[PDB]
């Protein structure tokens, strides 16, 4: 037995501007796994819907076809995470998005790459 | 503007025997982004939280290093999603785990490796 | 300094029908690193060359998107290794190729899944 | 049938230290595939390689227990390819190194991630 894991319960957008997003969220209990610990389906949750604010502040609509994630340090009950995500290449119908998550105390949490086909504009 | 992403709201354990799960769970609308899909977000915490359970029915603890995810066809309202997880290599201190889900239909959804370094026993 | 690295300087097509292939090879000297070990850059060239060859089967051309590649076993000096590629996935757009390679003694060394962008026919 | 492939003909390693690497390399003909583009496994073994420089730099030793890339911009024959890493994140068992290739135009081809299990000192 174990219960829900939640994202994006609180949330901030700082910025959203051509292809740069950074968004900052404190981690609450629904963040945690059964070790207390920020989940890293919560913490790959937070990158993935950042790298899709990222496609859509450079004006298209877009699908993940394929990520990758590392994790580094874990997140803890109240850190403020902050989240930093940037096309780093944009093809025709391909985005590549680089996303990273650091802290209050500016320690790295985890990196993750998004390989977007790029749906409509 | 946009709404909090949950996974795990309902689930059941079809199977935790020696490195192999398999968990069932009906979409919600907690599941969806804005085009009304499966959130990539949520599909990767299904997989993980699979991947978890994997790592625990082997009888070990254990974090997750890094992990790649390939999203095949999109997740919708009322799918019974089904996770079937299983370690294909079990190393000193290193575990590497397979998570699929695939629907009530068969076709697959998502493909995803985890790659975890054991912490204790 | 380090000598160079090289891929297939000996190779067996066993199978090439509709995204399924099977080669193997012979580990050689220009195979390995400085440890004596098959180099990473070397396994990841079978694997990579594989899919091209499961891409081929199918009729198609395309351009590889993303990789990722874990590493079980070691390859030793001298090694048969059997490497299977079948294309999982599909796409309209893309097709996502799981490959394997085991050695002589069934021992697992090596997988990887490459994201394609299907561009010919 | 097809030509074996090749890593590193040619090189001039421009910095190595303390964890960071500087590579640079003319694409020549066994680079190629047989469009006659530079091969994945022939950029992948490039940043492999640096990704070995990286850790030995930091008085380390390892084996890579996985690895991502995305393919930017394809390589041509004759170009000299600038190849970076960096160690990104310097764990107690595991290090993760971001590896870059661009191009004499400044043009980026080549992005991979690995992450490594430190076995000596």
């Amino acid at each position: 037995h174990f219960d829900a894991i939640s994202a994006f319960e609180n949330y901030e957008i700082e910025k959203m501007r051509d292809g740069h997003v950074v968004v900052t969220t404190k981690v609450v209990n629904s963040s945690l796994n059964y070790y207390g610990n920020a989940h890293g389906g919560y913490l790959f949750t937070l990158c993935d819907q950042i790298s899709g604010l990222v496609v859509i502040s450079l004006g298209l609509d877009g699908v993940t076809l394929q990520s990758s994630i590392n994790y580094l340090k874990a997140g803890k009950l109240d850190d403020v995470l902050t989240i930093k995500g940037e096309c780093v290449h944009q093809g025709r119908t391909t985005c590549v998005m680089d996303v990273d998550i650091t802290n209050q105390e500016g320690r790295n949490v985890c990196k993750a790459t998004f390989t977007m086909f790029v749906t409509g504009q």
